[PDB]
């Protein structure tokens, strides 16, 4: 496809799930080249691995003492729609979680786009790769077609479950929210995380019950988050990628593993 920017400015704004703090983005249009890159405080931070500073229970990137928390839902959202030059300007220290999942973002981008001059330089996975921790897995394989799949074993009635995306299917994760387990939040708020975290952002489960009274969205609705969430760090390779992809109860840590797995393979080519 063509390298993509947006038409105009857009913006979006609210609290941020792990800092809790009220944060706004502006979206900028760029020209072919520029990649996808952060601007705060009068610093640019690119949306490549070499830029991240934390990865537990969210993606964080940072450059020259600026630092942008919960990266990885914005970035999966343009990876999706394949934007390939923009700059997000932060005004605070978080992305605004929103409803908890991408779908505000997908939509005003989607309607938005700009297309540019010259092919997209995609990263094409070119050889079988494995990474793994502790149990926890991830493997990458060639495709001609982005293809992503989560497989999940959780602690509860949810039990284990498996979802994969596919190329034109960006519909069926874009609306998946994050999540979290009541017996957890504890921790979490102790650990100096999820400080924006409500029942208006984030589905919420105990061993038996679900909190939100709506609902889930999907009966699968966490591992659809999970593939999602994938997709954002997958582009700190700085590209849009094709590859296959299968994580068994991966996390943001893994898929940076593996992304810097990656970068290393084709570094020169
Ligand atoms: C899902 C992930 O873990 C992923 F890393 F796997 C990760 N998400 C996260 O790491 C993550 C972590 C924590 C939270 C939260 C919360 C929260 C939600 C509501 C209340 C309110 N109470 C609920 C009970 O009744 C009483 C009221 C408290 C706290 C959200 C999200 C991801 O999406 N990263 O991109
Ligand atoms: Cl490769
Ligand atoms: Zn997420």
């Amino acid at each position: 496809g063509l390298e993509k920017t947006v038409k105009e400015k857009l913006s979006f704004e609210g609290v941020g799930i792990h800092t809790g703090e009220y944060s706004k983005l502006i979206i900028h249009p760029e020209k072919e080249g520029t990649g996808i890159r952060f601007f705060k405080n009068g610093v640019y931070i690119p949306a490549r691995h070499e830029f991240v500073v934390h990865t537990n229970h969210s993606t964080d990137l940072g450059f020259k003492g600026q630092r942008i928390k919960t990266v990885e839902h914005i970035l999966s959202v343009l990876h999706l729609l394949e934007i390939t030059n923009v700059t997000i300007e932060v005004i605070g220290n978080e992305i605004p979680i929103l409803d908890g999942s991408g779908w505000e973002f997908y939509e005003a981008i989607r309607k938005n786009i700009l297309n540019q001059n010259r092919e997209i330089d995609y990263f094409v996975v070119e050889e079988p790769i494995i990474v793994e921790d502790e149990g926890r897995l991830i493997k990458a394989e060639p495709s001609d077609t982005l293809e992503v799949t989560y497989e999940g074993e959780f602690k509860n009635f949810l039990g284990r479950q498996k979802f994969t995306f596919v190329e034109g299917n960006e519909e069926e994760i874009v609306l998946a929210r994050t999540f979290a387990f009541d017996w957890e939040i504890e921790h979490i708020k102790k650990v100096g995380l999820g400080k924006g975290g409500s029942l208006k952002n984030t589905l919420v489960l105990g061993k038996d019950k679900v909190y939100n009274p709506e609902g889930l969205r999907y009966e699968n609705e966490p591992v659809r988050h999970k593939v999602f969430d994938l997709i954002g760090d997958l582009y700190l390779l700085g590209s849009p990628v094709k590859g296959k992809f299968y994580s068994f109860r991966g996390g943001h840590s893994l898929n940076v593993k593996l992304v810097k797995e990656l970068a290393k393979k084709q570094k020169l080519t």
